[PDB]
């Protein structure tokens, strides 16, 4: 059954992560996936999560099933996050959200509840935008249509290429939005411009999904969800599928979140009966590990507030290795200007690179970087900034 | 969008466990799905699991992602206890294994990737089958055929019944084995039954899936598996979804794992390679907490020791439960012999209580089973044994 199965080819982001570790060299730098590291180059377990971590040691006494939709506190603390305290969605109880293994779970969750619920059949994405966005899209059988986004040669956000791109778009299709640091451009639209969307949205008749990934790492918690709030006061449907790897550090406790809306009670409770039975069919219910730290930390107010101080560390130590790196760049003599950089938010700069000197980073220099051009700025360190620069220079 | 979206019907086992919630009578019992339960009636974290997870608590200094197929050391440790220590599949490497999201998760992994990758198009189940294993293969798009099983006159397996049923089954077909601890009957072929169905599917052409959520419930951990290691040895290819929720009582941190097994090492790994991304379109990568306690646990000798024997005093509480309940009914005047509950193996017997008995049961007196009159044996304690069987023979 087996004997003509073609190998599938490697992902431009995960398999990356294998070459890194089968490479003896000993300078190789990451800069590939987005993954958080400190000044020494780790990833370490945040100080808030191994405390919640021992507090569910010492007063867990079960691991009995969670129900399809998770831990319920864990549900309505992602709801706080994502729209307010007193948000009008919550109040009118328009919103049910199922805890899910981690976004990208939430994403493939979304999909086959769309797929197999609703008369969608097209789901619009940016270009450029997260590799796997259309894989988990194709998985549920929609087709991914893209739209247009960053210009290149100036570096910024295409607003009006983004428009025209969108008027191909029908009533009844899906449109992708980042939250805010978008990946892998970590260029995103001011407010102004999230309100024009947000009407012209509504107008048009698409339905919005937000893949919201990095909540706190461009402002802070409640600035950066200001594009999705945009939208959630004109809408009275949308899907939120987030995660909480990057901002909690939780990557492999599989941590994230399915948040639909409709426009009432009643609708949202009966479309979110037919989300738990694609769930059911998947993988049945989620795990309690990474979502109960979570819940633990929200819900507890000295526990939280060492977390936002992390998170807010992790924002500010990003914010100065992008100046280091435009800088030393400058004093490397890679003579173009990267200054751009600065400009953008989030782990991701999107370097310009093209395909080839991306190869030849890695296979001469052993720096790591994602085929795009993407880099992970989160992943450079003061001891690691020269010997990266001068990679850079040398194969420009 | 949603306004259309009609309710779906409520999960027969795990909607179940809502209504019980729901119900304020004092004196309820629970017997629907599938959670152990000890002489008090609760379902504790064991107690090599408890020191897993301390170590764990000590040990861990990143949350950095597992690679899409988890922690190797899981994955070894499950081939050995799949296949055995010396095994030749281990030794070829004819098998990879992915650790996935409990063994639903592994069902569906697979379902995904034969879906996308073969030209199968049937899925073979036994009537009955655990219920969710239909909407687990339909999710991927495939048909789900039945084929004969249980007698339920007799209380045995029907096994020319079987083979006849399966005759209808074509080359290239897949067929759904239940590892040990038959879910709902508890009624498993012998080995010399294993033998005989070993050789049909070679010569048939059939694919074997094997769904193994009970390996330890029965006599023992390597005599559980004997089904499945004959079927082994016979052929070139095979599937195994496996779980971790119920001999480890990790039920809520989704521990199981989906074995592939090629004629050869390099058509393995090539066919594995389409797992892997069927996994990365889905939920990217498993959450690690519950399968680093596992692979802790099973490469710790102390630990392992400690695991065991949890297992088998699980193992041996449910058997006195089974004795205890047919005795008691005799002795309550349920007149009708029920002594071949004793001749099934696992947490469930299936009772041959009616649809209406079963409704009944619940409404008046309040234990719930679920509808096909499955009714879980590891709920049942010392205490509830009575109130239990006087519910019984009343709607009798
Ligand atoms: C990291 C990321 C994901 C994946 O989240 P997981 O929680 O790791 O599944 C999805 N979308 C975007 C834009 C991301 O940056
Ligand atoms: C319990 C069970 C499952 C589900 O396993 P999870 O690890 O809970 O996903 C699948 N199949 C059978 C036969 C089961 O008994």
């Amino acid at each position: 059954m087996f004997e003509n199965i073609t190998a599938a080819p490697a992902d431009p982001i995960l398999g990356l992560a294998d070459l890194f570790r089968a490479d003896e060299r000993p300078g190789k730098i990451n800069l590939g996936i987005g993954v958080y590291k400190d000044e020494t180059g780790k990833t370490p377990v945040l100080t808030s999560v191994k405390k919640a971590e021992q507090y569910l040691l010492e007063n867990e006494t079960t691991k009995n099933y969670l129900g399809i939709d998770g831990i319920p506190e864990f549900g309505r603390c992602t709801q706080e996050l994502l729209f307010g305290k007193g948000s009008a969605l919550i109040n009118d109880k328009r919103a049910r959200t199922a805890q899910t293994p981690g976004g990208t779970g939430a994403l493939r969750v979304a999909a086959d509840f769309l797929a197999k619920n609703t008369s969608v059949k097209r789901v619009w994405v940016s270009n450029p935008s997260w590799p796997n966005h259309k894989s988990v899209f194709n998985s549920a059988g929609l087709e991914v249509r893209e739209y247009a986004y960053y210009d290149a040669e100036n570096h910024t956000l295409d607003f009006d290429a983004l428009i025209n791109s969108l008027n191909e778009a029908q009533a009844g299709d899906v449109v992708l939005f980042h939250g805010w640091c978008h990946n892998p451009t970590g260029i995103d639209p001011t407010l102004e411009q999230w309100q024009t969307l947000a009407q012209l949205s509504v107008e048009k008749g698409w339905l919005p999904l937000f893949d919201f990934a990095y909540q706190g790492f461009a402002r802070g918690l409640e600035e950066d969800a200001e594009g999705l709030r945009a939208f959630a006061a004109m809408h009275k449907e949308l899907i939120v599928a987030s995660s909480y790897s990057k901002n909690f550090g939780l990557y492999n406790e599989r941590v994230g979140a399915c948040t639909l809306v409709a426009a009432d009670s009643e609708t949202v409770d009966r479309a979110f009966s037919q989300m738990k039975a694609a769930i059911r069919a998947n993988y049945s219910n989620p795990p309690a590990h990474g979502a109960s730290v979570v819940a633990t930390i929200l819900s507890n107010d000295a526990l939280r507030a060492i977390w936002e101080q992390e998170l807010t560390d992790m924002r500010q130590r990003i914010q100065r290795m992008r100046q280091l790196f435009v800088n030393t760049l400058q004093e490397k003599g890679a003579n173009r200007d990267f200054s751009f950089i600065i400009k953008q938010n989030g782990m991701f700069s999107f370097s310009g690179l093209t395909k080839e000197q991306v190869l030849r980073l890695r296979e001469e220099f052993g720096v790591y970087a994602v085929a795009s051009g993407r880099v992970n700025v989160a992943g450079m360190t003061p001891d690691n900034m020269a010997p990266l620069c001068e990679a850079i220079v040398a194969v420009l």
